């Protein structure tokens, strides 16, 4: 986003992020199978 | 956000984003000073 500043913080809040979503979409995996 | 839900995940991001928006903080008490 900010151009080439923060990349270290922009990797972290990326990583977090990825795992939520990877969780919900676990999650919706369950509640809607297939 | 997401309720009570990625406690975890969710207080990093925010912590990260705390972490930027200080240093752009500074950044701008620098360029326009006072
Ligand atoms: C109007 C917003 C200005 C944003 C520029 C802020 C510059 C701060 C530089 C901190 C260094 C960041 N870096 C390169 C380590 O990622
Ligand atoms: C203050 C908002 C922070 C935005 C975070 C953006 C996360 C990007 C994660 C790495 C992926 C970016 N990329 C390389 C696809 O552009
Ligand atoms: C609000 C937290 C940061 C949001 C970051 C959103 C990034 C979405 C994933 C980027 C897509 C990169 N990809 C794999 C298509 O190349
Ligand atoms: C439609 C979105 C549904 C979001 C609910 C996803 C539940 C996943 C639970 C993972 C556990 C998260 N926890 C409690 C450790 O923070
Ligand atoms: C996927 C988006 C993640 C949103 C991150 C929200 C960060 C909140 C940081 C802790 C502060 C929240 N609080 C307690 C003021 O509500
Ligand atoms: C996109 C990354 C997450 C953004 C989180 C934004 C939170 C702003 C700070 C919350 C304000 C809490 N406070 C100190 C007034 O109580």
């Amino acid at each position: 986003l900010l151009g080439d500043f923060f990349r270290k913080s922009k990797e972290k809040i990326g990583k977090e992020f990825k795992r939520i979503v990877q969780r919900i979409k676990d999650f919706l995996r369950n509640l809607v199978p297939r």
